[PDB]
């Protein structure tokens, strides 16, 4: 026979209890055994996006079977998983593989309607030679063959519904992403059996912590299966840290340290180490950004709103317009702020909004619609964001930008999600989106002498109103105003691009130490109020970089040396004692 | 039973000591025993480039078995090698093969798990013509199988990655190239196996020698692999040395004379030193550019000022402006220094910035928008950049573009980077970056003499001071100054002309001469003010080779006389004598 | 035609075989370089194509050689034109 | 027949990439096809036909020289081509 062949049986499997006992899905299977009970057309295909337990619904379907649960006309039934894999092995000749489906066929119509078939991955049976669904059609037509499919939406609007018989014969029933809830109860029939899988215990405040979390952070998989993927890895963990040289008892701070070597997110709760971080986070981004208060103030204010679980889940973390001085560490909050919030100064997406000074540009920026050049590899904001969910975009310098690009900016700060030119969404509930302009800079400038900053901001907004439409600045977070700059703040950034030049050439082997006096013409060789500090970082480059490497690489300078750097009358001369 | 038929073991060899203790590669191994003690995706399939050592790994996991370092869900596990030989050898019947492999697998379900399988190349069991691949996913289906793959990442991606029951019964193991004291530890290992194997001596400095220059050159095979391959190679040239014609010790000398007989072929004298070789960079400068050293020197003191690495590493290399004469030797300047800088003289990038003085021609050098005209062609100045990661960029007449390139040239020298239009970085901070122009050309054309390098350069530097931007002489390094050409750069490049065409010719078979006097007559008929050798090249090529070639389809020249390249009364004639 | 390379790959992965190859560059790129067995019993030898003088003294013992068969001369300059010539323009 | 004459007639109008093709062409002689070999360039004499200096011939040809109007037609074609492909051409001979 081919029986024993090419099918494995189901229910000989469910009653040795090799299977999942899956809890729920009670509508889905009650509308399969409403199909699987038809006169003709007796062909349920089960329809979901993957990992939301096809093969899972069809094996409770057996289980039922075993167990009795079922109407009086399933009773008896054996469930056979068809491999459509095993009957394309040694057909390399002609009428090879007819040979073995026709002898499957004969069997399960000597079987005598006994036999419900289940070909999962129903998409293969198009191509397996015409040549494959040319021979059951028929059967599938009279009812007599009781197959049950189990295949994806893509795949099938691939394979199947391009093929319109073969689409009329099987009934489709759809399979939605099972909740959080239910995901619980899954999980618990598994904590029993994961539970005498490993030897070990599953804590229930773990198990909703990862449903929730997976539902909340992997939107990359889906539900159950990413959750169990986490459940039995955290259970490996404690396996190995068990014999590694002592918990038996899983809890969600393995879950936590699971999902960081998933996804890196920091999905742990406050260790009281980021926690001393978060509440003086002012002061942490003062290590960088000396100065420029309120808007620290605003911006650490948003972060600790995020991470306080007070963040609305329907828009960004924030937006922020920010104003003033042009060029004093907009850029320097922006990279300080990607640096405290994930990792460094290189996980921001900066878009200098000076490019996009036409409508084409917004082409580029969103993306090519379909039957265009760059429609295959999308925009440049959207791909962006779908590469960095957890990231700070810095559109730079917003005031170039055609006055349409704050159309896109409504969307994206209305609702966090924008849509590219392939017809997909991008979630930004998870960016701090910062867009830069130097809209107020000469007024900002002049009165901020006895100027309080509230009227400054109601000034300057108006401004801004005059400029902007309304639509739009209804959309921003928080409008800030960046204040210009102070001499002894020029001295803190001095002081910074010493302590990092002193952290290279101590790496390269060189102690060197300064006078404030050198320091003093710094501050005196970088400063105008229409620049601000890129002056400084020009003047510390050239006054710096240019004689000393020069000197240094004359065969003049030792290293190890304290390298007192002395002032001239114009110069900066070094010596070594 | 097939056992002992079909499968070889890998736990008696290494409990007979006959594998090899392979040192590193902690992580991967730990994360296999993760991968190995789930209940779901309990496969782990190893990728990584060829000759890596994943079936090292794996000889190592039954090291730790044997050992005892592996926690309590292996000890009692035995690893056995299926045997891809007598197995892919017998498929010749419809039976003959099926029947082995059946054997086989119910022998593993009769080990119930206690005995782990190792397959090797993975893809070729599931492409093999259930063929072969197939017979086993009802096995690692129903879980009666815990065996461990191997395979490249794209066999991976390609024949398991497409598949949706392949998919999800394997798992990743994400190895890749070791680093060089893991690959220095894994030689100590293998030094003490070979000079107990070879009987002959290996020194430890030639061994990070050997790693150092393995990682250097070779670029196909990689670590470990190619340094094992010039460690024991070279144990069989020095015991070949024994029988030669005394030694016991491989050297780094060694090591070089093996790195020169395979297909790298180095000088090693060139890979003694850096510095020696900086000298011998601008020897060889002083070379194929013969005389005015000055330029030269210049060059070769800012690439010395930027492999010292005391500047920002977020910057270009090299910034130059070469002025002057145009054409008569910038671009055999820029093709020398690429030659013996790099590699050869495909790291160029001309471009004459003339063009780009329309707004969508700005659009161009940066790449069209998604959707629209040009970006299919790239973005025409980053994609010869991307594609030469150390190249030297020649802009050529950069000062007749539009003032907002100027302002992408400050980005480039800034940041050393720019985003195409196609949505990528395109780093520039490896490339030597070459901008022309002409302010200086009839300023030295006319005071050649009276006038040194030094004031000509601060005349011109004057010159661009008052013409370009004040950001524009703040980013070049070295405002250097190109030479116009003296007549001994017409009589080089006329005599190496001369030196090809006489090679050819004493390839036909001719051996031909030439006077001084039509050196003089073809240096008066190519020396132009603004061009230089090209019309020396054409005028070169018509008034020798053209009447030659007549003379000689003419029966008149027989090779075996004495010939002169004399003179007529202002023409060029061949004689035989 | 098992039939010869699957039973010699037993003899490659059973410490026995002190085999030689050579093969065409084609053949290896597209056979050999794929194979996980095959890859650490050998070893890539590049065999040079030679160059000319060592073309000319190989012509030279069978110069000897086709001058015994045919019964006619052959000349040392006929043979170094027929390399170079055979180098220059043949590809 | 590697011994032939190869008219690439008004090559202007073609895609860039087919450029590339002849970059390779005119760089070593030998160019790779579909199944992968290369074959022999160098017995043949590769010519190529335009006509982008239509109207400028046509204008200026009349009371001008030759080598300046080949000047400027080569800076015509340098506005069309690349210069890489002008490069690694013999002579380009203007009627
Ligand atoms: N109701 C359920 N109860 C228990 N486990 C479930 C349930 N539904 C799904 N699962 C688990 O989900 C995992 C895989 O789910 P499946 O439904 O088999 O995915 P799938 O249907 O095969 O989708 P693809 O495309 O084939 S991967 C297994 O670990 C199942 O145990
Ligand atoms: N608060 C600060 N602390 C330290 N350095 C700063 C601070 N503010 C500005 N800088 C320096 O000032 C310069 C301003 O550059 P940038 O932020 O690009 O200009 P813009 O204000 O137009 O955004 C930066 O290069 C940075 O080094
Ligand atoms: N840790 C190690 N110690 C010693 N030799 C090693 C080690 N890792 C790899 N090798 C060498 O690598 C070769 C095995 O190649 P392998 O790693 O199986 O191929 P791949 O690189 O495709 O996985 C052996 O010759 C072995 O000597």
């Amino acid at each position: 026979q081919a029986l024993k062949k090419y099918t494995i049986d189901l229910t000989e499997r469910a009653e040795q209890g090799k299977l999942d006992p899956v809890i729920g899905r009670d509508e889905e299977i009650r509308r399969t055994i409403q199909v699987l009970q038809r006169r003709t057309k007796n062909n349920p295909v089960l329809i979901g996006e993957p990992g939301v337990g096809k093969t899972a619904i069809v094996e409770g379907l057996a289980q039922r079977i075993i167990n009795g649960e079922v109407p009086e006309g399933l009773k008896g039934r054996r469930v056979l998983a068809l491999d459509m894999g095993a009957l394309v092995a040694g057909a390399k000749y002609r009428g090879e593989f007819e040979e073995r489906l026709k002898g499957v066929l004969n069997d399960l119509a000597k079987q005598e309607g006994n036999v419900i078939l289940f070909i999962d991955a129903l998409h293969t049976m198009v191509g397996a030679g015409m040549d494959a669904g040319n021979m059951l059609k028929p059967a599938l037509a009279r009812g007599e063959l009781h197959c049950v499919g189990a295949t994806t939406l893509d795949e099938y609007r691939q394979y199947i519904e391009k093929d319109a018989a073969l689409e009329r014969r099987f009934q489709k029933v759809f399979v939605a992403e099972p909740s959080v809830e239910d995901t619980i109860a899954i999980l618990r029939g598994l904590k029993e059996r994961y539970e005498l899988h490993h030897h070990v215990q599953i804590t229930d405040p773990a198990i909703v912590a990862a449903a929730t979390l997976s539902h909340r952070y992997i939107a990359d998989r889906q539900l159950p299966d990413k959750a169990i993927d986490l459940i039995d890895e955290a259970a490996s963990s404690i396996r190995m840290q068990i014999d590694s040289k002592l918990r038996n008892k899983v809890t969600d701070a393995e879950i936590a340290e699971v999902l960081a070597r998933w996804t890196g997110i920091p999905v742990s709760r406050m260790m009281e180490s980021e926690r001393e971080k978060l509440l003086r986070m002012e002061q942490e981004l003062h290590h960088r950004v000396i100065g420029q208060n309120e808007a620290v103030d605003a911006v650490s204010n948003a972060i600790r709103r995020s991470r306080a679980g007070l963040a609305d889940p329907n828009r960004p973390i924030g937006s922020f317009l920010f104003l003033g001085p042009t060029g004093v560490g907009k850029t320097e909050l922006c990279k300080a702020l990607a640096n405290f919030m994930f990792d460094s100064d290189e996980a921001m997406v900066r878009i200098d909004m000076s490019e996009f000074m036409e409508k084409h540009s917004v082409s580029r920026l969103v993306g090519a619609p379909p039957g265009y050049v760059g429609y295959e590899e999308g925009g440049y904001l959207t791909e962006a964001v779908r590469r960095r969910p957890y990231s700070v975009i810095l559109l730079d310098a917003v005031e170039k930008a055609h006055p349409d690009v704050f159309n896109i900016l409504l969307q994206v700060l209305d609702d966090g999600r924008l849509t590219d030119g392939q017809g997909r969404t991008v979630d930004f509930r998870n960016t701090v989106v910062i867009m830069t302009s130097n809209l107020g800079s000469d007024l900002i400038q002049e009165r901020f002498g006895e100027l309080d900053y509230a009227h400054m901001k109601e000034l300057v907004l108006g401004v801004v109103s005059h400029n902007f439409r309304p639509e739009f600045i209804n959309r921003i977070d928080e409008v800030v105003v960046f204040h210009p700059l102070g001499e002894q703040h020029i001295a803190s950034i001095a002081q910074i691009q010493l302590k990092r030049l002193y952290k290279r050439l101590e790496e390269r082997g060189y102690e060197i130490h300064i006078s404030d006096e050198a320091l003093k013409l710094l501050s005196e060789n970088g400063y105008d109020p229409v620049y601000g500090a890129r002056p400084l970082k020009r003047a510390i480059q050239q006054q710096i970089e240019n004689p000393l490497a020069q000197q240094i690489l004359s065969g003049e300078l030792v290293p190890g040396k304290v390298i007192r750097l002395e002032v001239n009358e114009d110069r900066i001369v070094a010596v070594q004692h």
